[PDB]
């Protein structure tokens, strides 16, 4: 269609198949080997990415250009990658991923949303379709094309590190939150075939289901570990919400480090191929996990020549290497020179990756856009977090007694109260892990509102707010207080390092806890990713609230506290009475929870 020097492919006016197809025949096995290796940012020059022509670069949990980056230093530095990749001889754009989970969370000054876990606690499928929408935003005004959400992992034991990323143990509330999905990508059209890939443009980026599949059923929760399910609780509990996501055209899907009755996912043909690819027609790219290839020998990385053979084989198109790069590229271009791999197989992920790539705009958009740097941390988006984090809390006691006057709502006029605790004034704890670094941190690590400073700003002015992080017992009987806040919980992991066994919170916790309480009316707020050994802080506390891991935006905290708007969360998990009980389900055999999926007790908007 015109010009003398006219490639079809390059032609934006043409239909996807078309395209791809045209760009698949032209290409060298060393181009279709680069389109399925993804590497770190910190691995990659213009040199590399040329000569190995390289389909994708990611930035794995705090791998950034440097601290306190700008929107546009971002911009920058993925169009100087961009840059490089265009001027191979295809000039295939590369495609960026990074894990935006709740927020664009590894940027500074990007609003932090509540994590999963207390988005569950919403029941509201709409407000996290906007959360994907306004993450969509910030995460392309740092120049992203492509966020590693939602995870849709249905979390069966709270032991396991990453159970703060599941919206729910029951897989019926995790199906309802995949409008984080066409938030993130756009609505598909009317007509969409389920399985197709979509991004609605420039504005939108690509999503990834997690990680395909049981991720949340793992032995004891033990990450990474062993689901022991039959094929019906497989498809019952953990398969469901992927048949949503292919309803709601997801680009890609993320495969599990876990195995499935000892099975690597990594290795696993059957459910990758012939489940997913081949019975739900998933026609998008799907991606290992880091370095999760290697994980499928015993050691990790024992035998790289057979991770390779046996992930590829299993169906996998992309692998997230994510540094030896030189490595992959060699065994597998050796693996099918040798016909060990069909060249059927390398044509099929590159298609798919292909396909994704011509989907979302991606060759005719393959440079940041400038005017889009102003979306970080934009006060809408912040306001959009404060309603998640508020809807979120699940009130659990109002009151000591039936007889008490209800605690909640606290009145905004009082001569003088108390803030206390560890996780009062602390933005780091408040968010969590996947907030800056990779295992989160503590103290002000980026743009947002603590507790603290959401009482002081909710306050009348002639209510005299005291902060005192550990205070003893004395110094709250004599310190004249109407009432005390005082904030207490987990402090942030991710994943493994948050498998845990006792589910009890480190001190002083507790013990600030009971030391308040003991001299002033208290609304205790509990910080954390799940469950936690709780009875001991409910006996001291006049009213305690659960309040997962919030986000940036305290107010929403405040916003409850104090009776701008009534409590509506209800827990999205089982509260158990202790750890020996676990793992316990809605449904299960003796179910004896402390406090029942669906549990929260609700309160009005004063006035
Ligand atoms: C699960 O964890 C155990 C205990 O650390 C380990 O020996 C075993 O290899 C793991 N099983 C997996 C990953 O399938
Ligand atoms: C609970 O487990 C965590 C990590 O698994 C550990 O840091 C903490 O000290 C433990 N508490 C106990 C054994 O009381
Ligand atoms: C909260 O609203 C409901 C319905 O209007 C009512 O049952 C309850 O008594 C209300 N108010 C308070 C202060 O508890």
């Amino acid at each position: 269609h015109h010009a003398a020097d006219y490639v079809l492919y390059k032609d934006a006016t043409k239909p996807v198949e078309d395209r791809v197809a045209d760009l698949l025949g032209r290409m060298t096995l060393a181009e279709k080997i680069g389109q399925m290796t993804q590497i770190e940012r910190l691995v990659a020059t213009p040199d590399v990415l040329r000569d190995n022509f390289i389909g994708s670069l990611l930035s794995g949990g705090g791998s950034v250009p440097r601290k306190g980056a700008t929107a546009k230093e971002w911009q920058d530095m993925v169009d100087g990658f961009q840059k490089a990749c265009m001027s191979t001889r295809l000039g295939i754009p590369m495609i960026y991923g990074i894990d935006a989970v709740h927020g664009q969370n590894n940027v500074y000054g990007a609003t932090i949303f509540p994590h999963n876990v207390g988005l569950g606690a919403t029941r509201d499928p709409y407000l996290v379709k906007r959360i994907g929408e306004a993450t969509a935003l910030e995460v392309r005004a740092t120049g992203i094309q492509y966020a590693f959400a939602p995870c849709i992992a249905v979390c069966r034991d709270p032991r396991w590190g990453a159970c703060y990323a599941s919206y729910s143990e029951d897989r019926r509330i995790v199906q309802s939150m995949t409008e984080l999905i066409p938030g993130l990508q756009g609505d598909v059209p009317k007509d969409f075939t389920s399985g197709m890939p979509f991004v609605a443009g420039k504005n939108k980026v690509a999503a990834c289901a997690k990680h395909f599949v049981g991720d949340g059923g793992t032995v004891d929760g033990i990450n990474e570990n062993n689901t022991i399910i039959n094929r019906e609780g497989l498809m019952n509990i953990h398969m469901p919400a992927y048949k949503n996501a292919m309803d709601k055209g997801v680009s890609t899907v993320m495969i599990s480090y876990s195995s499935w009755n000892g099975v690597k996912m990594h290795a696993n043909q059957d459910l990758v191929t012939g489940y997913l690819k081949d019975t739900l027609k998933f026609k998008g790219f799907v991606i290992s996990d880091w370095e999760g290839i290697d994980r499928i020998t015993t050691p990790a990385g024992s035998d790289y020549s057979y991770s390779v053979k046996a992930s590829i084989l299993a169906g996998l198109d992309m692998i997230m290497v994510p540094n030896k790069y030189q490595q992959f590229i060699s065994i597998l271009t050796g693996h099918v020179n040798g016909g060990v791999i069909p060249m059927s197989r390398i044509d099929d992920a590159v298609t798919r990756i292909l396909r994704v790539k011509f989907t979302m705009g991606l060759f005719e958009n393959p440079y940041a856009d400038p005017a889009m740097a102003e979306q970080l941390g934009k006060q809408e988006h912040r306001d959009l977090a404060r309603e998640a984090a508020r809807k979120s809390l699940v009130l659990l006691k109002n009151g000591k007694t039936s007889t008490d006057a209800p605690l909640l709502p606290l009145p905004k006029k009082a001569p003088k109260i108390l803030v206390a605790g560890s996780h009062a004034d602390n933005l780091g704890y408040q968010c969590g892990g996947w907030t800056i670094e990779w295992q989160g941190d503590t103290g002000r690590t980026t743009v947002g509102t603590t507790i603290l400073e959401a009482v002081k700003a909710a306050v009348d002015p002639s209510t005299v707010v005291v902060f005192a992080e550990n205070p003893d017992a004395e110094f709250v009987k004599s310190g004249g207080f109407s009432y005390a806040i005082v904030a207490v919980g987990e402090h942030p992991y991710t994943e493994t390092k948050g498998d845990n066994l006792n589910l009890t919170i480190p001190e002083p916790g507790l013990s600030t806890v009971q030391a308040v309480c003991g001299g002033v009316r208290c609304a205790t707020v509990l910080i954390s990713g799940r469950p936690v050994v709780v009875q001991p802080l409910l006996a001291a506390s006049d009213a305690l609230v659960a309040a997962w891991l919030p986000g940036s935006e305290g107010q929403g905290v405040t916003d409850a506290l104090f009776g701008d708007f009534g409590f509506t969360g209800r827990l999205p998990r089982t509260w158990f009475k202790s750890v020996d009980q676990l793992p316990m389900n809605v449904g299960d055999a003796h179910y004896d929870p402390l406090f029942r999926l669906g549990y929260g007790l609700t309160t009005n908007a004063t006035k």
